[PDB]
């Protein structure tokens, strides 16, 4: 719908941003549409990833990051707050020592930070959903 | 680009078709873009799946059957014909007894026929991949 998807922004993190997404999966969940959220070093593509957060809606969260070319630890999880036809709302926090996920107001993933946030100059939002809002805070000295 | 994705047509098939799709992934292959082709049994999305055809650009590919709702045997491949960064020709024929996918003129993929072509009703085309050209071919009696 309203945003290009693949959707890219450069941007900047701290402790106490947020980036807060609302879109909806292109399919139903019995044909496991993906959404992927990538926070880059780099505006090129290409470039390492310091939170990789992917969903394969109705089935299972896989996050990792990339170091360097190379993939590391993935960790997986099965819970699944997004609701099969519906619009969601996601909000990714920064914390001290880790990101937070909130799915429609419910924390539902956290990932330890690997690499400062700091280190991120761009978020990429892509797979098989429309995006009507991105927003990244700017609010924090 | 040019068309619609998620790509979706009413289509017939028998011994003699021929589905051909020319496209371009949305990422490079480092990021992992997928492609989707999925034979459908009605127009409905949720629909059975006679031939579900799906690339990992640069791991792997999974085909498989969706049969009253259930995914059946997967059958997986490492061969990888697409290249890096190009656009792409995909045919996929339909045999007496298989179908048979080629990549840029190249054999890479069949799937032997599970249920009866002529069950199928729909195409469709998805995830992360830009389209140019769809065609089924009707020539056959």
């Amino acid at each position: 719908s309203l945003l290009p998807v693949p959707y890219t922004e450069a941007a900047s993190l701290s402790t106490g941003s947020t980036v807060t997404i609302k879109g909806r999966p292109l399919a139903c969940f019995l044909n496991e549409p993906y959404l992927q959220v990538d926070f880059h070093t780099e505006m090129k593509e290409e470039s390492d990833i310091v939170f990789h957060f992917q969903v394969c809606f109705g089935r299972r969260v896989v996050m990792n990051s990339r170091e360097y070319g190379a993939a590391k630890q993935q960790v997986e999880s099965k819970n699944m707050p997004f609701q099969d036809g519906q619009e969601f709302e996601l909000s990714i926090s920064v914390l001290p020592d880790k990101y937070q996920v909130m799915v429609n107001g419910q924390s539902s993933y956290t990932f330890d930070h690997r690499i400062k946030p700091e280190a991120v100059k761009m978020v990429q939002v892509w797979r098989d959903i429309s995006l009507t809002k991105f927003n990244v805070s700017y609010l924090k000295r």
